[PDB]
């Protein structure tokens, strides 16, 4: 039911780039990519929440053959043009510092795919993941935390709910229930696809809560910059109100450590009825409603 492996390492899919669009406006920090790929002549097939491997080019520093990294994927099943055709990545460049060894380092799959051009071939694996998966109940509710490139399988979720096209192409889902995306990012500029997440709330109003926490325009209560984990302190009672539900699920996707604070802010919530949310949680997990991809 569910595709995975199509394509593995030994015998990756060669797709083609259509497009490589940048994602951060003007005076934002660094560099992330919305890349589409063509998957026609293959038979590479995917849903909601699921990601893909990348085989860069060229050796490591050991002189042996790049390994894959792996993507979520950004496009529903359909593709951004909903025409089955096509798969979508959202890349930030990794770049960071030594103790001046050179000086800022630049990842090798994820710079080779920020500057990969229209046109170019490349290797791709999977899909791969069955964790981060969307019900197919239209009137559950959906709570999803991310922070930065956290909110790739995110926008698949929120594609496939309300887009035009994803709506008259998916007959049988036609959501009805309740979403909410608390998204973490140092700047607006930085808010990857600001513009559709909040034509997204104006059409559907009562389906669609949009939280921003944005680090270096906003700060908490206790003066420090205002990250996820604040956002989710701040609104912590309604979003175990939420959590109680039997047909909500959540999804938290980004940075390792991003858990913590989301857990600690639930916990004090949770504890004021007399439950254990760490118990609670695991409870969650067990079920499938509790949903973790982070790295
Ligand atoms: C399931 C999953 C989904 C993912 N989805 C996405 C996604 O949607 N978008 C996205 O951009 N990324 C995503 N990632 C991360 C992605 O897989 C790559 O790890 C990332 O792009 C960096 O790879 P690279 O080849 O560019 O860097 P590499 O050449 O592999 O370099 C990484 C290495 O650099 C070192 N390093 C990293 N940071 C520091 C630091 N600050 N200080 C010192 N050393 C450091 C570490 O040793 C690390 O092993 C995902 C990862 C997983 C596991
Ligand atoms: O510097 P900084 O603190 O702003 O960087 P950050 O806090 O946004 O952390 C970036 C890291 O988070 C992880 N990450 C981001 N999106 C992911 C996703 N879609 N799936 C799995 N892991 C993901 C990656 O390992 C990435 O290198």
């Amino acid at each position: 039911d569910v595709p995975v492996n199509l394509y593995r390492p030994n015998a990756p899919f060669i797709g083609k780039v259509i497009s490589n669009e940048p994602l951060v406006k003007e005076g934002g920090i660094g560099i992330v990519q919305h890349i589409k790929f063509d998957l026609t002549g293959g038979n590479l097939k995917y849903i909601e929440g699921q990601s893909i491997g990348i085989i860069p080019p060229g050796v490591d520093k050991n002189g042996k053959p790049e390994k894959l990294r792996l993507y979520s994927i950004a496009s529903t099943r359909h593709g951004d043009d909903v025409d089955d055709k096509t798969i979508s990545l959202c890349v930030r460049q990794l770049e960071y510092k030594h103790p001046e060894s050179g000086e800022t380092v630049y990842g090798v799959c994820s710079t080779y795919l920020t500057h990969i051009e229209p046109g170019s071939e490349v290797k791709i694996t999977g899909p791969v993941g069955k964790e981060m998966l969307l019900p197919d109940d239209p009137e559950a509710n959906v709570i999803m935390l991310a922070g930065g490139t956290g909110i790739t399988p995110m926008r698949t979720y929120l594609w496939r709910m309300f887009k035009d096209a994803e709506r008259a192409a998916n007959p049988e889902y036609q959501f009805k229930g309740f979403s909410w995306l608390v998204f973490g990012v140092p700047t607006t500029p930085n808010i990857l696809y600001k513009e559709e997440l909040e034509e997204i709330q104006q059409k559907y109003p009562d389906n669609f809560r949009l939280t921003y926490a944005i680090s270096r325009e906003q700060k908490n209560p206790q003066g420090g910059r205002m990250y996820i984990q604040d956002r989710v302190a701040e609104h912590a009672d309604e979003l175990w109100q939420l959590i109680k539900n039997q047909k909500t699920h959540t999804y938290i996707c980004g940075p390792r450590g991003m858990e913590e604070g989301i857990d600690a802010a639930l916990s004090a919530a949770a504890a004021k009825e007399g439950v254990t949310w760490s118990d609670y949680q695991k409870d969650l997990k067990k079920a499938g409603r509790w949903h973790v991809e982070t790295s």
